[PDB]
């Protein structure tokens, strides 16, 4: 019904995300994360805070966010370029099954969904992801959620980057 | 005894298993040859589950920009890199690797243009303290075109709350 | 001589005086780049329209090449043949083709600091001008890095000046 | 014609070679000396043997050989890196004419030609060089002699180096 009431599953251990690398976003809300590959990175050896990092790669450009665990099964992201914070949740995760990995994550503007990222490495075959997206679309501002992998740029010999 | 004097004669150690690189992530490039790779962080990525060739990827990240290369093993302990943007191929080698020691990880890699060095990337996650890395740089600098090799992490852009990205 | 910009700037000798000095070695340099290095001057190619001369800095199998032309204030403007990058060089002093051979010290500045320093000779470092020049340059900002360039160089294989 | 029977003109005085500096190789046998500039250097002041040196410069790589005169109008080259010796001869020299300088030099493996180097500073217009090259190409192994200056790297503002 509203963004603040969506499911908030536990954040999997970082190792489960690393084992899923790289993932593609099948469904997103803004057009920022169209044609985008996600790679998770462990903290640098010398990092005192030991925050992990989410990489959102679109061609030759990249958006980076450190993240740490927060209350209520949240991930708090710190944009590495702007220092902007955002509180994210997982609607569900299904990492490293015999059919690969998927998850849907979101961040809210009160009752509205501000951003939505559904990732997978199996070309969108997980039944959980289909049901998750249909739920999110009925939340306020979820009408903007759209399939993200149409009319993306041509590749030049790499599978997941371009 | 005597240092190799052309790029084609530099050492070529075995390419470590990808897992050793992933456990090193992320690394910084302390010394590079062209300015393209100044202020840069390396992240290695396993092949996509659905990739047929199962090529791993090297990410070279400089602020909001990235350079990506798929790679596979080749002859003579080479890694054959495929630039994901252009399709250009390059044969790389490791001068040495020293991954996942009790003092962290370093390596130096290179690619040649015949007897000259064309690019050089020395990475570490220990702020440059591995003695292997110091000696390797001294060696590489002395091959044709190696005088361009330089310390790459001076005067880099300020951060906004992340340790290894900006 | 307190700062790089105020170092002496003697006239660039005619090219033939440099050619008669060939080859030279660098006794003292600032960066690591020109350790264990031999310098050879070359006239312009017959067909070169600009008739720039060329400085060759040779270290084993590696060569660094710079065309050069005269500039203002007794400068030599070097054009790196691989990149097209320009650098303004001066001579702190020259003493070419004496009865005890040839020496000079040359430098390039980054404002008040010295960016690179090259003292060349063919007499194994015995010109008294060179000792004094080095002492002066060493006190300019960044000149603390100036060091003797010919320790522990590679072994030769039958040639005197190249390896 | 076999290599051992090619002409052997007198080695010109060093100063004639210095006056021709720099030269480029128009024709060579192995690919080592493609896209290459030759510079001759007098002996170092302190060199007891007083051997001159030939510099073969291909972009950022230099090959060095000291040389001294030998029997039969030979020049004996000493590779400064490996210590390997090789007996060279001049097929002809034509240094410092009003149309510039050319020469063709060679070294043999008995009856076969092991290496060939035709230098000039006039873009290949000396008639002596044309005839010399024709002769050498008919010697055993001389079929590998080729034009050396096609598709060479682009320059960055220097005429004879790159
Ligand atoms: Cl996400
Ligand atoms: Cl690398
Ligand atoms: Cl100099
Ligand atoms: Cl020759």
């Amino acid at each position: 019904m509203t963004c603040d009431k969506l499911p908030k599953v536990p954040v999997p251990p970082l190792e489960e995300f690393i084992k899923s690398n790289p993932l593609q976003f099948a469904y997103v809300l803004t057009d920022t994360f169209d044609c985008t590959t996600r790679v998770y990175v462990q903290p640098a050896r010398l990092s005192p805070n030991q925050a992990a990092t989410a990489l959102d790669i679109r061609g030759s450009r990249i958006i980076t966010n450190d993240f740490v665990g927060g209350p209520n099964n949240s991930a708090i992201l710190n944009n590495c370029t702007t220092g902007e914070k955002a509180t994210w949740y997982f609607q569900y995760t299904n990492l490293n099954t015999p059919n690969g990995s998927s998850y849907c994550a979101y961040t809210c503007n009160g009752e509205e969904i501000a951003e939505y990222k559904c990732a997978n490495n199996n070309n969108g075959t997980d039944p959980l992801q289909k049901q998750a997206v249909e739920v999110a679309k009925k939340v306020p501002n979820g009408d903007k959620i759209h399939y993200a992998l149409d009319n993306c740029p041509e590749h030049h010999g790499c599978f997941a980057f371009y």
